[PDB]
Formats: C-alpha cells, sequence, structure tokens
C-alpha cells in the first residue's frame, strides 16, 4: 500500500532479547525500512548463542549481546535508526515505552510479558511475543482493538484482540472449552510447561543440563496440565527432546512470521493471526490459535 509505506517508515520498534529469535526479527524490521528499531538486552553473549545467530561476530562471549549485535544490524539498512539499550527490561519506567509505535517481547518471563502488555494497552502501543524451543517457536499478538484495509475493493475490518493474561489462562472447564480442547495444538500446552520452566530457573532449558532439563520438564507437565485439568498424555511425553536449545531455521521461520505479523499491524493492511502462531519444525506445520476469549 501507498499511506501504508507512509506509516511503516514512520514507526519506531522495540525489540527486547537479541538471542537466535530476536535478530530475525531484527534483520526482517530493519530490512523493512522501519524509522527506528532499539535492540535491547541486558544478558552477555554465551557461548552457544553464534549457533543460530547471524548479528554476532564470532568470539564475543561476554560481550553484551545488544551491543555485539548493532554493526551488523545497523549495517542491513542506513537508512534506519538502529538503537541498542543494554538495560534490563525490567528496570524501565512506564515512559520509556511510549516512544515506540510496537513493542516485540523474546526471551522474557512470564510476569514480565503480563506487564509490559498491561502497559502497552494502557498507551495503545501494538505488543508482540515470541520464543523458539528447540525445533517448536511460537508469537502472540495483541493489538487491541485492530482497524485495518483490506481487498476483495477496500474492507476496513476490525478485530478485537485480548490480553496476554487471559491469552496464557484458559478456563478449561467450561463445556465450550472442552470441545475446543481436542483441536488446540498442544503447543500452547508446550508454551505453558517452557514459560514456568523459565519463571522456575530464570533461564530457558540448556543442552548442557539437557540432564536437568527434561528433569524438570517432566514436572512442569504434569505439574500444569493437572493444574488445568488435562490429561497429562495431551502432549507427547518425550517432548522434551525437541525444546532444546536454538536451530537457526526454526529462528529463520518464526521471526518471519513474527517480523511480518508486526509489518501488518504498523502498515494496518491484512488481518493479523489472531492470536497465537505456533510453529513445529519436526511436522512443518504452522498454526493459528485464538485462545483468551
Amino acid at each position: 500500500g501507498l499511506e501504508a509505506q507512509k506509516r511503516l517508515r514512520a514507526s519506531r520498534v522495540l525489540l527486547v532479547g537479541l538471542k537466535g529469535l530476536g535478530a530475525e526479527i531484527a534483520k526482517n524490521l530493519i530490512l523493512a525500512g522501519v524509522k527506528g528499531l532499539t535492540m535491547l538486552d541486558h544478558e552477555q553473549v554465551t557461548p552457544e548463542d553464534p549457533g543460530a545467530q547471524f548479528l554476532i561476530r564470532t568470539g564475543s562471549v561476554g560481550r553484551n549481546r545488544a551491543e555485539a549485535s548493532l554493526e551488523r544490524a545497523q549495517n542491513l539498512n542506513p537508512m534506519v535508526d538502529v538503537k541498542v539499550d543494554t538495560e534490563d527490561i525490567e528496570k524501565k519506567p512506564e515512559s520509556f515505552f511510549t516512544q515506540f509505535d510496537a513493542v516485540c517481547l523474546t526471551c522474557c518471563s512470564r510476569d514480565v510479558i503480563v506487564k509490559v502488555d498491561q502497559i502497552c494497552h494502557k498507551n495503545s502501543i501494538k505488543f508482540f511475543t515470541g520464543d523458539v524451543f528447540g525445533y517448536h517457536g511460537y508469537t502472540f499478538a495483541n493489538l487491541g482493538e485492530h482497524e485495518f484495509v483490506e481487498e476483495k475493493t477496500m474492507v476496513k475490518k476490525k478485530v478485537v484482540f485480548c490480553p496476554v493474561k487471559e491469552a496464557l489462562e484458559v478456563d478449561w472447564s467450561s463445556e465450550k472449552a472442552k470441545a475446543a480442547l481436542k483441536r488446540t495444538t498442544s503447543d500452547y500446552f508446550l508454551l505453558q510447561v517452557l514459560l514456568k520452566f523459565r519463571t522456575d530457573k530464570g533461564r530457558d532449558p540448556s543442552s548442557d543440563t539437557y540432564e536437568e532439563d527434561s528433569e524438570l520438564l517432566l514436572q512442569i507437565r504434569n505439574d500444569v496440565l493437572d493444574s488445568l485439568g488435562i490429561s497429562p498424555d495431551l502432549l507427547p511425553e518425550d517432548f522434551v527432546r525437541y525444546c532444546f536449545s536454538e536451530m537457526a531455521p526454526v529462528c529463520a521461520v518464526v521471526g518471519g512470521i513474527l517480523a511480518q505479523e508486526i509489518v501488518k499491524a504498523l502498515s494496518q493492511r491484512d488481518p493479523p493471526h489472531n492470536n497465537f502462531f505456533f510453529f513445529d519444525g519436526m511436522k512443518g506445520n504452522g498454526i493459528v490459535e485464538c485462545l483468551g476469549p
């Protein structure tokens, strides 16, 4: 679209977390030509990061992940104002988010995702989150009341979104929810298991301690599925073997989907996925789920 491009080129995006998924998102957004992208990450480069991640030069272990990504990110499009922020996202005051038109979170804890979603909803900022765990990946969008144009021939269409807290808590005890459960990807419950591992451990499952991590994941599988009154065998028993580490192709697929969703929301064209997109790199599937309302 024509005026869609004017919106996109005037848009400023906050991107949190510069592991494998984050640079893929950064690369796509920078190539698309947004006005500015702020890359925020307070963590240091780990030995495992360069395996999926193309913005950081080899041998950067110990460097801050955002600072180590700046040169290659900026080189993608000199017309984009790429900035780095090394401050923990939890330090940020509410006023920090208001300078951005869209916020996208990766590698953030569940509590952080809820808090930032509520800040964005109150200030009408487009909110996204996504992560990759091994062969699996997901994206989430909360665009609030999102207005957009389509074809058929212009069609001004509105789609209502729901907060991430409501999307991450689904009452499966309403009879209506039981029927919808049979057609649920079960990657959604994989997300719940991995998100509480992140909360409990302060980190994601790591292949050097795959040896706890399948261990801890087995408890979360029983802990969350019983908590939600769901059978423990809804998701594969051996799910622990396909949710470890970062694979570059998986980050590419999930980052491409998420970046296109961000572009759709900023340019206000085409129906955005509402509200979850689940990718399984083993079966080659991408599934859109609407959860929360």
